[PDB]
């Protein structure tokens, strides 16, 4: 049995739609084979992959960012656009592949239209500065009347961009990031490029550099620094958290979500420490901006020989239990609202992907695509916070791990409550039983469930196994719903009136 | 209106007594002519004053910082314990005024024995360090059948005082501290001093000093600095804040609990950057070591000439009003029960204080007795998250202060709920509504109020106007809480059964 | 030192024993004699510094007429112990150790020593501590930021390594 309280007026916070964004990086077949791909029998007359723009259209996907990622702090945005024969051939010493520019920003804002989304651009702060931040911001967002700005025009692209959010470079507290800086060399250059940046577009936000990952020597000491030369001039600070089960050890991956809880909290912890500082009326808030499961094609990997175009890289294969550390990922993202204002699935097409495609072929989905779609179109709203009682467990890394991971959203101008679930539980159903009194005349409207008894069932081109049924038990009665969440499942129970 | 949901389920955490604390300096009359005085035809047979330990028994204080405070950066504890013949007289630099050391640290204790209060005990590390710390933990703790442990039993001490918790130095961060240290300085001097102390006794706490106060250049950036050296040998940072009505804007200094809430916060943040960093699994939480009111005797400090024994400094006469901020800083600890582990009211006797004495006179209850006094006998047990909703008001220094402060303590052992709440209202009545559904056969007790329409009245040694009713209109019906909050009013509502 | 009834129990906070003090100094000289061996005398650099340095150099090393060679004298032990080689503190890198210094902390307190100890009498020699183990995150930094501070004063410089077969 567990229970949890659905109280309307203990809120955390509206969710910024931006939380479920993405991210598309010049990797792999992301961009060539991925979004692209002229020839294709449901390519578009800009050569775009029209059963892509389908797949992410219903993820309802708001914010992308582009172009990188590791592949940014080498990248030179002029090589990217203008007539195509003038375009250069580069060595991307990111993925060490041989990039052609073929697609560049104009070609990616194109197709950022087809799908609804805007764009969260970054600039490179690895082999260049803050003369190339402030003319990539003109050239996309300064209507006429200067160089940049008339290059964009004559271009093909009269009306500006009008890019809002910017990434200040890629995370280069890494060692194997081109350009490689530490935190006080980092800060200085993103807060001279932040200032030049707002002086050509004052109304851009911007996104300095977290750490890379939450096991680097220098988590924490980083972003205090970072933030300590930048508070003033950004908005956001990013975090990067990549999850693997290699150790086939489910009960403990399950459990990382609440690592990931702990990783929002000392981020959010350090945006304050450096806002108290300052004596700053500004908070800071949290870009999630890259997540995902990564692990499956690490081997595969090691066997691409340098410079060639497009190589298949980073072509993750999820399998069920992927799907629900995804939807534990989901629910803690939505436990951080207050905080977290954007978040990027890393990343959206063939690379680490919701979405996989064949040349020439068809473009399916992933089980990762399911919770990621249902925790962005039903998660709009206010995020709840969850009054839980729940069982528990205790595995290798982590102690008194609840079986229930789950957060109830409160549209008000649909009427609905909608309760993300998951029973982390191998073995055993969960009874729960949730109190509505708050809540007065909603009914239920449906019971998703996403549940395989193989963990490590996959989808594919053939056949996908793992998919949505709406075959869930939830039910009012006397001011409760009561719903049985099944084993390893994920379930969505939607409220309404 | 203001409304309030009171939900036993909805809980901040279990309070700390130590939160009721408060603290004695060797420092104008706070000790002698305070505590002790042998020539007053009240004081038992070792000189301390029966009046002044009835008003203490009366607050319930756990807890009691002692000796300081600045006192202590330039103190040597041996000087005050032993025969009194061979106790050298010493000037104090800190208030400059002549110690006797007539009252030393033994005697101390004797009378913390009398009023129950256990102490938490101060190590100068100003003109003094790590040997003289290990040497005072194992005169004062460790049993027997070593120089210093035989030394306290010689002294008249066969049993070990075995206190439990400790402060390392006084707040060294400030320019006017005797022995002042930079963080790094004062870090690494608290780590090793730390270190011997917990060698010495495994069971003792530590407390290491945060900032003098919000306001110092080094505000935050100390914390930080110090954390990150003291991190895995200390339990506690503390924090310090006064508070004045220099500029006559009652509003306004009804206000700035919101500030001590921001203060907490922030201090609770870098101590949470600090965990992050060093990847540790303990949590570091406050003590909130000196707060009050403190301006009034700002003036006639001033004259007082240096180097006579015992003078009247710090010597604040509080007012109605300075009640109020006391009681908003009171529900301010309580909501932070769940960081707020101590708290001292700085001080407890005369200085700055909730008693004063005259000399062979009276004993008295300054207005701030009284919250203090509510807060400490019906404050013990869970700390409830209120969800309110109640009106604001625009400041001088603040927006959208909330004219209702306020928070429940549920107390499951006693079946108690009680509700302490200020309306900061100057001219209107705030009429309460609390959902109590989570409590079912819960009755109202009383209603006590603390109100007067003067708010710069104070109380006296021969009138007290400033003093608590019991006729506060509170009632239960149909599970919820209806009172009505005069203007400008402490009120305390008890419910049980 | 001086007579048994006058020396403290103390709590040795590096083992948690206690320590009666009935062996010193001078009886481990004595000792020391028996089995034809000289001492390499170590010198408290933790909870004490300079001072107290040159005074024991002064106390074993010096003939008379000072202070503290009258004091070893009266202790009853007329010709000084005339020790060569003075170790400035144990590896005071670790974490562990009692007054525990960073290797600039330590260079310079080492230094300032190894001064006052070699004016007191220069035929000695010192050591400076290096690493407690190889294995530390300061290893080699510290070795370097000690000689740093101390290379024209100092002969000497230590290591320290313990082997078990664990596995
Ligand atoms: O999304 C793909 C890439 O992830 C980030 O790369 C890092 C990876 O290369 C490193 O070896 O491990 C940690 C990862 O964070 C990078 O931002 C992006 O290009
Ligand atoms: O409780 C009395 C004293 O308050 C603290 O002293 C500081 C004061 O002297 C300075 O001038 O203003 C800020 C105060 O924090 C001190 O800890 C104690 O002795």
């Amino acid at each position: 049995k567990a229970t949890m309280i659905i109280e309307k007026d203990f809120k955390i916070a509206e969710i910024d739609k931006r939380i479920y964004g993405s991210f598309i990086e010049h990797l792999g077949r992301a961009v060539y084979g991925g979004i692209y791909e002229p020839g294709h029998p449901q390519a578009d007359e800009n050569g775009f992959r029209q059963d892509v723009i389908e797949l992410v259209k219903e993820l309802q996907v708001p914010i992308i960012r582009y172009p990188g990622g590791n592949f940014v702090s080498g990248y030179n945005w002029e090589d990217g656009v203008g007539p195509k024969e003038q375009r250069p051939r580069r060595l991307d010493l990111a993925w060490k592949s041989v990039e052609t520019n073929e697609i560049g920003l104009n070609e990616f804002m194109d197709w950022a239209k087809m799908v609804g989304a805007e764009v969260n651009m970054a600039v490179n702060l690895g082999t260049r500065g803050i003369d190339a931040a402030r003319n990539l911001v003109e050239y996309c967002n300064h209507p006429s009347g200067s160089y940049y700005s008339d290059l964009r025009i004559a271009h093909g692209y009269k009306e500006p961009h009008k890019i809002k959010t910017w990434c200040l470079g890629n995370a280069m507290d890494g060692p194997w990031q081109i350009g490689h800086k530490t935190a006080v060399e980092y800060g200085r250059i993103a807060c001279e490029a932040a200032k030049v940046m707002k002086w050509v577009d004052p109304t851009i936000e911007l996104v300095v550099c977290g750490s890379s990952n939450r096991n680097m020597p220098t988590f924490a000491e980083w972003e205090a620094t970072v933030l300590d030369h930048t508070y003033d001039h950004v908005d956001y600070i990013s975090l990067h958290q990549y999850y693997g089960n290699r150790d086939n050890d489910t009960a403990n991956y399950l459990a990382l979500s609440l690592e990931m809880d702990d990783f929002i909290r000392s981020v959010v912890a350090i945006a304050d420490y450096v806002k108290a500082k300052k004596r700053s009326k500004k908070t800071i808030h949290l870009s999630f901006d890259e997540w995902n499961v990564w692990y499956h094609s690490n081997e595969a990997d090691k066997l691409i020989e340098p410079w060639t175009v497009a190589p298949p890289l980073l072509e993750d294969i999820y399998n069920f239990e992927d799907a629900l550390l995804v939807g534990c990922m989901l629910i803690t993202l939505m436990k951080h609202a207050d905080r977290v204002k954007i978040a990027c699935l890393a990343q959206l097409v063939n690379v680490i992907a919701p979405i996989m495609t064949e040349k020439n072929g068809p473009a399916w989905k992933q089980t990762i695509y399911y919770p990621f779609m249902h925790a962005s179109v039903y998660g709009r709203g206010v995020a709840l916070h969850p009054v839980i009682s729940s069982p528990k467990y205790d595995s290798k890394d982590f102690t008194d791990v609840p079986y229930l991971e789950s957060i109830a959203v409160y549209n008000e101008e649909k009427e609905e409550v909608t309760i993300f679930a998951v029973n982390r539980d191998m073995e055993d159903a969960l009874l729960l039983e949730c109190d509505v009194r708050s809540f007065e005349d909603y009914r239920v409207i449906e019971h998703i469930v996403l549940e395989h008894d193989n963990v490590k069932q996959t989808n594919s081109a053939q056949s996908s196994p793992v998919v949505p049924h709406r075959n869930g038990d939830a039910q009012l009665s006397d001011r409760k719903v009561s719903a049985t969440l099944p084993k390893l499942s994920w379930n969505v129970i939607r409220l309404g009136k």
